[PDB]
């Protein structure tokens, strides 16, 4: 009864909530990669760890787009970076070209170094409507941590991270994020 | 045969209505808490109560959000207050931080302070559409009361609150609230 | 499936509570009857009914005695009147005659004029253990009130009173009483 | 098999202590309200906790009353506060009056923000057992905290209490309280 | 027990991996034909193949449209060549006149000369949402080759195509595509 | 098994095709009401027929409506004239009164002269979407023919028509339909 | 049949009896750690050992406590030193601090260094009852020795030990002990 | 099925790491107990420890030996304190006398103070084989800490240690270990 | 039948092989990591490959150390890089300290960057055995690579490689290795 | 079930202990017996015993040889005494010649005078490892003595001993034995 048991374990672990928000960043044609998960520092709060490990039970992206000048694309690629060995990863490390129409990097999606969780992209019409959003809610896996700190050498395999590229450098986006994790 | 006699206990109670509407308020970009169930007083007509104990079987929620001056965004959390004492939450109760894109508050979510019933975002434009509305009804439950009037200090655990907070202070929203409850 | 049935029907009810205090009364030899149910008024409170019945789902009582210038001894006796038209018993209605140390009266007790709750009797010496008390917590029945305010023309069959009688005058006793009742 | 699974996983998780002693402090017809799981702060030692959530496995209470001038009573109330939002509950909140033979406040204990643990009277008479004492042990439940050092503020639903009144000024009584729980 | 086969065979195969990009190009009232799978020629890389047959498990096409000047339409047909003999097809091939509107050429789809994959019409306007993007993925099949080397005589029968006609001649749409195929 | 057997049938007869594209049509307030099958003649060709009957297997329409000057309204009723006796149905045999707005025809779809396959609305904004389309594929049915040219003399039961109304006599539409038909 | 067998067993091994008492001592306020199994010696005769071991099948401990000056509290704590090494614990050791109303030390009871058989609390009183006393019986165990006398060095793991700690100086206690055991 | 819970227990586990290297240590006579598991330290990192409890998984010894001058022999006890009240041991206490030819203390080994984990000789020959090693892997158990510091006084039952005695004081010997444990 | 199954599928796949040696190398005390299968570079002979993937099926390692001017020891630590994006790993990354006794980096075999295959120690000594070798074959995985030449940027998540570290800088070692692979 | 009660049986009975060690003996070509449970004596300790039987549960030999001035051989006989009668035997007893390469003496070992435990040979080599060691643990029997106290005449049926030859003067060995045994 494998289904039952693992909830009586659940019940038992304290699930500590990080919480992270980055607004009125431009958008950028060659791409900008964030970090969500690497906040999470060793420390006794509730939105700290112990150890070097950490399990997502689920975390939640926001991402918020704003044209200003011009009508444009905000693209936004949510991926777990399978095998990070401390740093964060470069836009054509994803993507196969520095542009927001291009599909992913072959090589670096062969041997699955990342795991794209989401790709969504919003186009922000002057004309139109001219804000957009959009909320994702997943399950999550666990996140190992190569340091103690919120620096990008702390990442490890697992490490959460967002790409954000468009075809203009001057309209806004926002974004939020929320992780809830047991830490046993 | 649990099914049959629940309701054959409810042909048998009197379903209570109490309505509600709050026009033309502006957008906050701290936020704002409105009272929804508050008004449900003591007395002996179809929009109160007897005791300080009443059962909502459904409510249903309506935001309207017009864009003024510039486009925004219009945001409504509808929420039950489980451990409330006789007061309105503050908006830092709920959020982490006092911004229209920011998460849950990590401690308050974890100690289930608060059932979140609904979170919707409403992105008015000016040159798109600049009115929006949403209409969500709920299955209700349990609502105490620590007094008899329509005061604050007259909310109990079971309370229903809506949040609403933006990214400008010159747009209009408006909503109006419906409960029906047993008062047995 | 009686009995899940029954709880079905008790989680729409709401259970009303009443909450009274008689403290620093003095020991009578020749009795006095005090009222517990009577404060139970009509109005649109926790503490108050609607119509004129009341179901008590259990009902605590604490009385405490405390021995001054000489050793005696405090009787309490808990009893419902079920065929009350609007009085408060007198003490020789429910004792054989006027003394601490009589039996119950063999006409009234016959016909079941009063049933019985609990028979408490206390001995505070001044040499020894000078006060003393005792909490009773009891399953309630149906309560019939014949008027809407507190006076003893409110009484109906159902009431719940105390008898407390001693052996000296100058000893002092206090009490204490909580009622949880439907009121559906 | 969820009987055995539940000791597998018990035998896993580390079952740190908490004690904590409170001397010579006097009777007050008024009561006072002592902090009892507050103690347990942030901090990686054996009497300290991980996150804002922790889960008592035992506690027990020790409580201790001795008459100084006047024969009195002392009455300990223990109790779970299920809805704390970073406070010390007054005696108001939990008696219906500050008396210490009242009976619980009707509207806090209907919405149920106190869970009473243990109700225990000393009666402390200088011609008979001046000296009173008496031990509880009981299982525990979840603790949720607010903030992570030993303040009111840092109190959350599941926060543990103790509540002392009595009838005189004079007397004394002592305290100890003893917490295991898991941290997991 | 012939999927479970299918997999240990597919784990043994090298999924290789093509990446290709066409943006900025001007809306044909005529319409054009673009390649997408002639790309992969003969080589020892990860987008490159060995032999004249490749075996395409997935691809994604992405387009996009941009209104530029006036409020336009853009078409985009993604197809397969099943009888292809080394030619990029006309437009008359696939439709019955080169119109954005026309339905297919009645005697090529009745001889099953194409696949029709997808067809897809955006609408881009300068008074609403001037851009418009489209993402589809969809299971491959086999594609056939005639030469080794990126020119239109080494295209074979299973050759993806895109075929885009609007109704302006200012517009701009963007494209890219990505197939993963099997080399065995 | 009629199942299997109805395709060994349909794999023997010859699917002929017929496209037919108008466009640049101006909005009628009045309506008008287009052939559709019409253009199906006697001949020896893919396009042509044998006889009189024809079987409909799956026929596809595209309607699309551009609004100029002012914002308007564009309906299309796609129909099979049951009763058709060698002409083209008026608009006020369909429709209740010549108006965009209008119900149908009470007394000619009760006695089931018509078969309303389809019937869309589009409403094209200067302000927002000035231009829109629908594409709707249906199967067929039995076409039978009075004539063996393409005159309104020529239609027969079963033909197939399309009946467009607006508000506006400025705006244009364009349509485009395809039949695949067998005809053994 | 293991029930039986092991009284076949124990048919044929001796039980040795050893007799201890201990009069005349006053009341500690830091305590004092008394031995009880220690005497048991290396010898021939009934109340002595063979080896370094023993099995205890039943031993009985007998506390008196007597009120002189002042009413006071006697506390006597019967322990088993699970992992003693030659010593006689500290009071600090057991309980938390030296105090008559503390809980036990975390740290020793978390890995079990001590066994807790009966913790006994006898208030006399110079005004009621001054002298009071209690007796345990209860099953043993196993009992180790590290050297071959009746001093502190001797004692090992599974030794029997007491501690008294009351809130005087004045008051005088008494004990008493036996142990029944096996020498084979 | 207690196999499969005690896994999905332990993937939910961080598995935490501790490394620890003493090298270029001289052979003693009399012999030298060196501390293993000691290092693991309160703190919030991956080598250090919550509360005073650790479970290790698994345990890895590396020990070396190295002959100078002469040849000679290397003994290493790799042991378990199951009764550490906050020492090192001596090696007088694992051993009957202090030489390395020597049997295990009779008297420690019956109560069962330690368990011998491994016994390994090495002879090491500067005609032969001049240097020898061994490496050791052990599942674990619980150890217990007496403080948060890498003391002595720390050190609690189920220590792990190393006793290393040899018949020179010239050769070298170095040892490496390594714990894999959880800390839930 | 997946054990057949899978062989008429490996029968039907070529097998090719590499073969590399790499002799006369001297012991480094600080280490130094080897590349082995690198060395398959993109070709279409028997010790190349095709695509960026290949599986090895087997592959075995030859390891010899001599010893020259002092008896020494010789390390050599075969390992799978998890989760390489093109480098050789240092010494640090896979051991704790730049040390031949040392145990494994706790931080990077926590998070599984790498897979130990082998870890053998050989002991060489001037007045024994000198010459010491050893051969271990094994199963494989899978290879990805990131380049298609034999650079360390070429290395991917399953590269093989090896770490040599002693305590002297004098001795020599040799080693040579094989692996069979498909490349299907 | 005589697998279980024999453990039930032995866990009443008190597991003594005794060690002995025999270092820096010189080798013998002519050989001598030593005396390994002969030191057993009369007395109430750990090593010592009741009556003339004990019953060794385990015993333990462990043997070392060191080569000095010439290369040689130590052979090492651990043999039980079933008909010992208060003696030493003497090496003719055992060996058919006093040479450390005979075979046993036949007409002894035909009527089992006595039991080879373990026949041990090693061969110290002053050119290769000159020291050589070995641990032998074996379950015990009875042992039966004639006297109480450690000399030859106390030697029954059951002893134990250990007869050592070689073939030169001038090497030294060492030796240590331990008895688990009952004395029940
Ligand atoms: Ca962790
Ligand atoms: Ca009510
Ligand atoms: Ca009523
Ligand atoms: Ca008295
Ligand atoms: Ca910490
Ligand atoms: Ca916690
Ligand atoms: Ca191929
Ligand atoms: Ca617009
Ligand atoms: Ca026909
Ligand atoms: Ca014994
Ligand atoms: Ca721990
Ligand atoms: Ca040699
Ligand atoms: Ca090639
Ligand atoms: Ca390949
Ligand atoms: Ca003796
Ligand atoms: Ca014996």
């Amino acid at each position: 009864t494998m289904r039952a048991v693992k909830r009586m374990i659940n019940t038992h672990l304290e699930h500590k909530r990080f919480a992270l928000i980055n607004s009125g960043n431009t958008n950028a044609t060659a791409g900008t990669v964030q970090n969500l998960s690497n906040g999470i520092i060793q420390g006794d709060d509730i939105n700290q760890r112990s150890g070097d490990q950490v399990r997502i039970v689920s975390h939640k992206l926001h991402v918020r787009g704003t044209a200003i000048t011009v009508s444009q694309t905000f693209r936004f690629i949510w991926f777990r970076d399978n095998m990070n060995r401390g740093t964060t990863p470069t836009v054509l490390e994803v993507l196969n070209t520095a542009n927001f129409m291009s599909q992913y990097n072959p090589i670096t999606l062969q041997q699955k170094r990342f795991t794209i969780l989401k790709d969504v992209t919003l186009n922000c019409s002057l004309t139109g409507e001219s804000i957009k959003d959009r909320i994702i809610n997943l399950p999550g896996q666990l996140v190992n941590y190569n340091g103690a700190t919120a620096v990008a050498a702390s990442n490890g395999p697992g490490a959460i991270f967002m790409l954000q590229i468009g075809d203009s450098l001057v309209g806004l986006w926002d974004s939020s994020y929320e992780a809830v994790y047991t830490d046993a």
